[PDB]
């Protein structure tokens, strides 16, 4: 009873999501708008009040961007999203500013997700907090389905061994910070030092806070002993290397959040038995690309599409895998892509702005353009314009 359901569509389909972020919760809301017939609920491992992070940056003003988890609520003005137009690129502390590529839409990730929980709720999706997910036996047993959304907390979950995942891990050390100071501007920030490599992601999203993810090299990491530092002082340490940019606002973490190397979490099939995966939990790409949620609201929407069809659950799995897998191993080309650039920007420092720029301009530049395959896919998810629906 570990197979996948066959012979017809299931007007009676019981599913479970593991994971309340965004990927389960578009996920969840837009299969129950599908299917209101289907019984869906969510577990999530975590107290309702956990989420992790400060800010998240997101595709254009909602809800013009179909990929922008805003673009589901009714008022996502609510949240107070923070519209940047322009890049500050910082470079032996001389600044470069130019146009971003579409507006980015800053905002608190606590409110997206609490919003996007009640939206469930709403619609009748019941959402447990602090439920450990039962066994594999226990869930194959119980559910037509499992929606695996739990993000790159892999070890939490026993899941059949043809989704194991490929595990690697950076070669920078992050943190992810929160501030007080005010960017009006995204701000990537090169700063070299005498103990190594500092790069800062910046930008506002509220009308207070700011995200202020800072990454830097082995060799910086060491040398300014930041694994033995307590939380606090190795803060001061970073926003003294940041203070042209920080000012005397200070930064802070989340709970249980402290330096990691980034876990770039890669699979080779999206989908077994019960079993299928959508966002992170799928695939993870490191966040230099700014394309996490967007990924997270794309698999998800392709996941349903694909369970709304008139298929039996092996050929909708089966679609999904085969439409999601690609764009997911595109997705992790180009994070990968932008990954390694960072982890080496220590040996590029003696260029100037303009040039530093025009490196990071092209650091994707050899891979197909991911935008292509995100929008063919919504094209997919979304549905044509066609009085009878077939294929194409
Ligand atoms: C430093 C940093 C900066 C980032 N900046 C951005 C940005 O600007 N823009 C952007 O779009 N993305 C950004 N991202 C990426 C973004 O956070 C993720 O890509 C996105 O949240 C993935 O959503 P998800 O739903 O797949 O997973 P998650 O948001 O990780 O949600 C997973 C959920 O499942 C729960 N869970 C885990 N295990 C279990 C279990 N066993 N049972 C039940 N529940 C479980 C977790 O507690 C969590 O609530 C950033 C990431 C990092 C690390
Ligand atoms: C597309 C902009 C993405 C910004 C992101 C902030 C974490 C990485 O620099």
């Amino acid at each position: 009873s570990g197979l996948v359901p066959r012979g017809s569509h299931m007007a009676s389909m019981k599913i479970l999501v593991i994971g309340a972020g965004p990927a389960g919760l578009i996920f969840a809301s837009q299969m129950k708008q599908a299917q209101p017939g289907w019984d869906i609920s969510i577990v999530e491992k975590n107290t309702q009040e956990e989420v992790l992070g400060w800010g998240v940056v997101l595709p254009g003003r909602p809800p013009r961007h179909p990929a922008n988890p805003l673009s589901y609520l009714e008022q996502p003005e609510r949240l107070n999203p923070q519209y940047l137009e322009e890049f500050k690129l910082v470079h032996h502390d001389q600044p470069n500013l130019m146009s971003t590529g579409v507006t980015l839409c800053g905002v608190e990730r606590r409110g997206l997700v609490q919003a996007l929980r009640a939206k469930c709720v709403a619609a009748g999706i019941a959402i447990s907090y602090e439920t450990p997910p039962a066994s594999q036996a226990q869930l194959e047993a119980e559910y037509d389905l499992v929606v695996v959304a739990n993000g790159v907390n892999h070890k939490t979950l026993q899941l059949p061994p043809s989704l194991a995942p490929q595990i690697d891990f950076g070669r920078n050390k992050y943190i992810w910070y929160g501030t007080t100071q005010l960017f009006d501007q995204m701000n990537l920030v090169f700063r070299s030092n005498a103990q190594g490599m500092f790069i800062g992601h910046a930008y506002r999203y509220s009308d207070t806070m700011s995200t202020f993810v800072v990454e830097c090299d082995e060799q910086a990491y060491a040398r300014a002993e930041l694994e033995m530092r307590s939380e606090r002082d190795a803060a001061a340490y970073i926003a003294k290397v940041f203070e042209a940019e920080l000012g005397g606002h200070a930064l802070v973490s989340q709970p249980g959040q402290g330096w990691r190397n980034f876990m770039t979490l890669s699979r080779e099939r999206a989908c077994e038995g019960k079993f299928v995966l959508i966002g992170d939990a799928l695939q993870s790409g490191h966040f230099s690309i700014g394309h996490g949620t967007t990924m997270a609201v794309v698999l998800a929407l392709l996941l349903v599409k694909t369970l709304s069809a008139d298929t039996d659950p092996v050929a909708a799995l089966d679609n999904f895998n085969a439409r999601a897998l690609p764009l997911a191993h595109l997705f992790r080309d180009h994070a990968n892509s932008s990954r390694l650039w960072f982890e080496s920007v220590a040996e590029r420092m003696e260029l100037s702005n303009a040039d530093l720029t025009a490196s990071f301009d092209a650091r994707r530049k050899d891979l197909p353009p991911l935008q292509d395959a995100l929008m063919a896919s919504l094209g997919y998810a979304l549905g044509r314009l066609e009085h009878h629906h077939h294929h194409h």
